């Protein structure tokens, strides 16, 4: 019906995570990360990304989730 800050807000962020998540599986790997970058005009190696993914992923699953990525947004 409408939107709203707080939790509701996140609902929106969902889409954000999608941008990066080109798998729609619910996770953001490296490639998927080195993809959207094309929009910004970037394209780091699988090494850098890994570090970037290991900058939010405190679980060390190797990939990035929605809640693990949400933090990335909070940053900047
Ligand atoms: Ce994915
Ligand atoms: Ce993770």
């Amino acid at each position: 019906m409408a939107d709203q800050l707080t939790e509701e807000q996140i609902a929106e962020f969902k889409e954000a995570f999608s941008l990066f998540d080109k798998d729609g599986d619910g996770t953001i790997t490296t490639k998927e990360l080195g993809t959207v970058m094309r929009s910004l005009g970037q394209n780091p190696t699988e090494a850098e990304l890994q570090d970037m993914i290991n900058e939010v992923d405190a679980d060390g699953n190797g990939t990035i989730d929605f809640p693990e990525f949400l933090t990335m947004m909070a940053r900047k």
